[PDB]
């Protein structure tokens, strides 16, 4: 066995089968920063840390000795518990085929949330610097009126321009923002339309992040380094609950300080 | 023989043909929930009802036993009877290309119309609960003018966004409803057309609804179980009259209630 | 895995069987209803209700349609729990042959007594008439002495000759009534003898009934419909305790009134 103790859940495989599929759904549909930013192959449970190249002076231990510490970024493992009422477990084998997996797909939205904030706003515990810190471009401000965001955007892309970075720009937009440009619209068409046109990308519903994030998608900017992707393990249970859990070990680095634009408000 | 006493019909095999084409044809165009829900395979004649996969408490039996009721939902057999003419049954050997199939039709519209309702307002009496009532999303109200209905279903696409589901959207809209978007264009353009352009899915006309439904086609969600399609029997016949009748069981279960937006008014 | 988590059991292999071996003997030994009944095929952890073929009125959705709903009968989970010590578990790998299976055997009784009584006696909570309700032959009375039970055994013969039924005729005794005609001869032979020679079937020891019944095993008139046949499953253990259960899934439907005579006192 591993860590995940699955094999001690009193959990059906066709329960398991269901709440994974429940989970890998939500978590697809509730992430943003997989699209745009690179995703390293998972490197295993026994990774802890990514290469930064660098190195750190350190006080040498001997006179004419020159001494080096070899930085690092620690990846972070992100636990998201859960728990499943049993009776949906067990009427999954009797055909139910509306069984309550909403714990499932909570979980599942706030580890993607959790992700999200940690790759765009940064998790500074985990010495993680997001996008939007990283970013050396200017930040703009998201106007209150919808029909004025794509003249922020094109002044974000001339940014973008005048910063000399190519490649497809994608932009990514908070559920406020995505909500307010997808319920107006202009010249019989939305103003997320308008976004559309202006960007050889995609305009992408970022839940978790708060205003909006402008960048390129040619690689080699943003990279997620994980350790261990999205996994389903098992903690306890009574006679009438399990306790599972969402987990992944990942950490986020920016290489190109310009690659990107933030806007706020 | 089977219970449609087919083969005692005083009605000729190029009338049966005849009749069949109409019925299907009418009942396709006038059809709008088997475009979005999920059509089971018929069951057959025998099946009676539909395992719903969970338990009912009852009062055991003896003392030291537990005792479940295995619950389910029953199909139910709706049948419209129609009268035709035996002249224009004759009058079709006769090489007549325009004989009177309105009853036909009339027959299959509303066979029609009651399985949409079904599906979506609901029976009570066959214990289905439509995908209004099983919508788990908030109400919206189609608004008067039909120049803000594109408002109201982008408020629609928002609640699903916020309800976290995927896949591609299809709008159902009531005669009215449809007549309006038709009727009305703004910027040289039908108002269903910028329905069209809203959604990745199909404007979809259910004139057997009321208001409006907004929902995903990803499959999974709503499910009409069928025990038999919809055929055509026998009744009685006089020396100038055949009464056939249109029938089909079935029952409409609805697996996620977060899955669809319902518009009134 | 199924429903009955097995594996999460602390019970050994040998263990499992030992406890498998009563439960199927004691089950065997006690159950009477089997030997005369249709058994079905078990339909599988799914199947919740068995289709009676017939038709409710019920009230019409819209006019001009006639609806009805298909009747069936749902199946009832009977799960009867016993707790046997952790102590007898281990003793059966270390060579013990006398391990403590009273629960084991108390359980498998409880549910051959509740399965007869649902076929003869009938459950109504979970919409069962028992044979002795369905019979449409007159009820006799047992006579208090034992040596007039053939008297009463060949006037059941006779309402059944009357009712026009054929097969052969088993007799079923109550624990009381088998006792009595075992333990009381007549001309040098015990009074179940005299009912044995009375039919060609076999009289058949039934623990769980009340008073006596004759009925045909022609077949075709008592069906036991199964979703799932006795099996033993796991709850729950303490450090020196195994809570496990015994269930099956199971309706009883009676085909013919005239097949069956049932008598009392």
């Amino acid at each position: 066995m591993n860590n995940l103790y699955r094999d001690l859940a009193p959990v059906t495989e066709a329960a398991w089968a269901e709440i994974e599929l429940e989970a890998a759904r939500t978590f697809k549909r509730h992430i943003a920063g997989r699209r745009v930013v690179d995703v390293s192959d998972p490197g295993g449970p026994v990774t802890a840390a990514v290469s930064t190249g660098r190195l750190i002076d350190v006080k040498a231990p001997t006179n004419g000795v020159i001494a080096h510490l070899r930085a690092s970024k620690p990846l972070v493992r992100l636990r998201v518990p859960f728990t499943l009422s049993r009776n949906e477990i067990d009427d999954v084998e009797r055909g139910s085929k509306d069984s309550d997996w909403e714990p499932v797909k909570e979980a599942a939205k706030k580890l993607a949330f959790v992700e999200d904030r940690t790759i765009f706003e940064g998790y500074s515990a985990a010495s993680i610097e997001g996008i939007r810190s990283a970013s050396s471009n200017p930040a703009l401000t998201l106007p209150e009126d919808p029909r004025e965001i794509p003249d922020v955007i094109s002044q974000a892309l001339s940014e973008l321009r005048l910063a000399g970075v190519d490649g497809p720009y994608s932009v990514l937009l908070s559920a406020d923002v995505y909500t307010k440009v997808s319920e107006t619209s202009d010249h019989g068409y939305p103003i997320r339309e308008h976004l559309n046109r202006l960007v050889d990308g995609d305009i992408i519903w970022a839940p978790a992040i708060d205003g909006a994030f402008v960048l390129t998608t040619r690689g080699g900017d943003f990279d997620l380094q994980l350790g261990t992707d999205v996994a389903i393990g098992y903690a306890s249970h009574d006679t009438d609950t399990v306790r599972l859990y969402l987990q992944e070990t990942l950490t986020f680095l920016c290489y190109t300080a310009e690659a990107s634009v933030a806007l706020s408000h």
